[PDB]
């Protein structure tokens, strides 16, 4: 096990920590795809938490330092394991830095948080924390990059990031977020505090699955598009989107509370891998 070998193992273990679906989706890559990926990850994690600032302007100097001179060494101010796998994978990559720049000011932003006025800052919000992350993968999870393929991978992203804000309702409020729009919360005549405080109701659901409805037609477009990604990869995104959908299903299952974090167990992602898995 060589140095590099360590740093991007440290990576691996930020990844299967923090996210166990698209861990077990990306970690059946092949070795050199899913280094990057683990690393791309832990990048874009350590960005999310750089909250719990001083320590995210470290990050974005050390991606900068990475961009401009790739083949020269340096002495990261962030978390150097990250930043060097980082620097490794981008000698072989066209990374999109503006793509992690576009994350990080999202992320900045957070802290001025201000609930959204309409579903297009809500979408302008999926792209900037997750739309992002798709274009960065872009480079990895397919051999001849066009506008195409990146505009696939920004709606898988986007769609992901939805199904994300359906799952957490109940965990989101408390630490005082909320994602869906006042344009939309007034329309279905909702109030999130309150149901959260007496349980759900048929107005709830409707605005619930308005958003459900979007994130599962992006979904089918992007599986109706999955051939701009490489061979190997195709099955392991359909499985990581898959898996996220099931979500979808996990979150009604329980009758939508906002009280617990629903999950799809281990043996259902195997389940799905299989459904996949079989024809191809
Ligand atoms: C794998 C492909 C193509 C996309 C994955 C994209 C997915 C689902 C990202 C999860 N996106 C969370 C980003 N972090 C956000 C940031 C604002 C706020 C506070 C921090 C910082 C934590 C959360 C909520």
């Amino acid at each position: 096990m060589t140095m590099m070998d360590m740093n991007f193992k440290y990576c691996h273990k930020i990844m299967k920590k923090h996210s166990k679906s698209f861990s077990y989706a990306f970690d059946l890559l092949p070795e050199d795809q899913r280094k990057a990926v683990w690393a791309i990850y832990a990048v874009c994690r350590k960005i999310d938490d750089s909250i719990d600032i001083q320590f995210l302007n470290q990050i974005k100097e050390d991606i900068q330092s990475i961009e401009k001179y790739p083949y020269e060494y340096h002495h990261f101010q962030s978390d150097r394991r990250i930043m060097m796998a980082l620097q490794h994978v981008a000698q072989h990559k066209n990374i999109a830095f503006q793509s992690f720049y576009n994350l990080i000011d999202t992320v900045y932003k957070d802290q001025h948080f201000t609930m959204f006025e309409t579903d297009a800052e809500l979408f302008g919000y999926c792209y900037g924390v997750a739309g992002t992350v798709g274009e960065v993968l872009t480079p990895i999870l397919s051999d001849h990059e066009t506008h195409q393929t990146y505009d696939v991978a920004r709606r898988l992203g986007e769609s992901l990031q939805l199904i994300n804000i359906l799952r957490d309702v109940g965990e989101d409020f408390e630490n005082e977020r909320i994602y869906f729009s006042k344009q939309r919360l007034k329309q279905y005549e909702v109030d999130i505090a309150e149901v959260y405080q007496n349980g759900v109701n048929n107005h709830y659901i409707d605005l619930w699955e308005y958003y459900a409805a979007i994130a599962e037609k992006d979904f089918r477009d992007v599986m109706d598009q999955i051939k701009v990604f490489s061979i190997e990869a195709q099955p392991i995104i359909e499985l990581a989107a898959r898996i996220y959908i099931e979500i979808l299903d996990e979150v009604r299952q329980a009758n939508y509370t906002l009280h617990e974090r629903v999950f799809v167990e281990k043996r259902k992602k195997a389940k799905l891998f299989h459904e996949i898995n079989s024809k191809y």
